[PDB]
């Protein structure tokens, strides 16, 4: 049916979200690891940026929960 | 005292990775639970909520790239 078509679309969109988060994960990890091996201030800026991004994502997620409730 | 700074960066990176892990697992089950249990509309709402969330995260990520120079 048009079933395989609908699945296809939910799949691609879920995948795009998962891939976006995958990219952030890998990039954020190397920003941190590169810093500690390659200072006080840059560590502070990066770690505040991590917390800011995490808080924004948590708000994005509450927004999604609302759109789909 | 380098151990303390690392500890703080590790914790904050961890909090970001853990947030994305939670979103990943929850978004995956929202998708899979729908295709097994107004299907058309609910699928549309969810997949567009995924695209919206992915786009917001990409903007959050550009914000971080800017803050960290």
């Amino acid at each position: 049916d048009n079933m395989l078509k609908m699945l296809s679309d939910l799949n691609k969109d879920l995948e795009k979200l998962l891939e976006e988060m995958e990219k952030i994960s890998v990039q954020a990890t190397w920003m941190a690891y590169d810093m500690v091996v390659m200072l006080a201030e840059s560590m502070r800026r990066l770690e505040d940026a991590f917390l800011n991004c995490k808080e924004e994502m948590e708000k994005n997620w509450q927004e999604l929960l609302t759109e789909t409730k």
